[PDB]
């Protein structure tokens, strides 16, 4: 159950969906590729699972941050909101690690897996949350909304990719203090992103 | 020596680094492997070569772009920086098989392993990423090397997502809002980066 998804989640992460393998991923679980056809069906299926249980420990703590805003006595704004969505995915616990990989690569997997991801995974969530920025007083531009949840996934998905790009960039002088100083500064540049696409239409 | 690396980029674009292999991309050029490895070395280094010609023709034209930019009497902006650096990545002449299929490489290269993609950040595009947050460096009021800093590692990442020419806007509006064309996606990072350098900008400043 437990083992042979995390060794998936690693076998994936490593090589894409299509170069992995059941052959490997038994190997490192130390079973028959049978028990895993028995339990999961299809490579396919399998991958399905590991991003249903990463997801869904997302998601659960994004609806936990979601209820305590919406029971603030001095509610919330676009920023909180935006907050929510990205914690869960860079609040970490090698657990963490192996899915951050995986999906730092979705784009580079092939649309017979990646379409199904989207519309059973990441849409639910995402509609939901650019229907609560609807919601917010600054917020009746759908576009603009839309556009910026958009580029978040973007930003999402280069983040988890674990590469210290601003280091890199400016030879040492300046670095992501931690995890929260990632998700602080997303925040604000989303907020601000969606803000100005709200204030050109 | 304009073939084998089409043969290339294409086996790259579909298999990646690890799962292309020199032997079909000589079967698909009609030549021995080893007049491949004659010419390139390595299968890292052909891989390189197919970024070097890419990233030079987008780098040349974001210098002309830039160049022009520096040439307008009423001056230019943050703003307009930004656009600099998009356009090339994204116009297009039409159906235009060069730019898709080096779109669609550079789109992947998040799965790629850090033999080839360390080499390329350091060698192909750090130096237009420096050079593109120096010009914005020198915008006033601007002196906020963070916030721009920032803004260009985000710049990189809405760009690479952009270039797999996912309908994303599409599935999540269930088909109610589109990209209008190559310029109204360029138009729209443009205004979003730019207003997000500027928040991150403003949330520095007051004690």
């Amino acid at each position: 159950m437990e083992l042979i998804l995390n060794e998936a989640e690693k076998v994936f992460a490593m090589h894409g969906f299509l170069g992995a393998t059941l052959k490997q991923i038994a190997q490192n679980s130390n079973v028959t590729q049978a028990l895993i056809t028995y339990y999961y069906g299809t490579k396919q299926n399998l991958f399905m699972e590991v991003y249903r249980r990463g997801l869904s420990d997302i998601d659960k703590k994004r609806q936990n941050y979601l209820d305590e805003l919406k029971s603030r006595p001095e509610g919330y704004n676009t920023y909180d909101i935006v907050r929510t969505y990205l914690r869960p995915q860079f609040e970490h616990r090698q657990a963490w690690m192996h899915f951050a990989r995986l999906q730092s690569r979705l784009a580079s997997e092939p649309e017979e897996v990646a379409v199904p991801l989207r519309k059973e995974l990441y849409d639910h969530t995402l509609k939901a949350f650019i229907h609560e920025i609807m919601e917010c007083e600054g917020e009746d531009d759908a576009a603009a909304v839309s556009w910026g949840a958009v580029f978040m996934v973007s930003m999402i998905l280069y983040m988890l990719r674990g590469v210290d790009r601003i280091g890199e960039l400016t030879d040492g002088h300046l670095h992501a203090e931690s995890e929260d100083d990632i998700v602080e500064r997303m925040t604000i540049f989303i907020t601000g992103g969606i803000n100005s696409l709200k204030q050109a239409t």
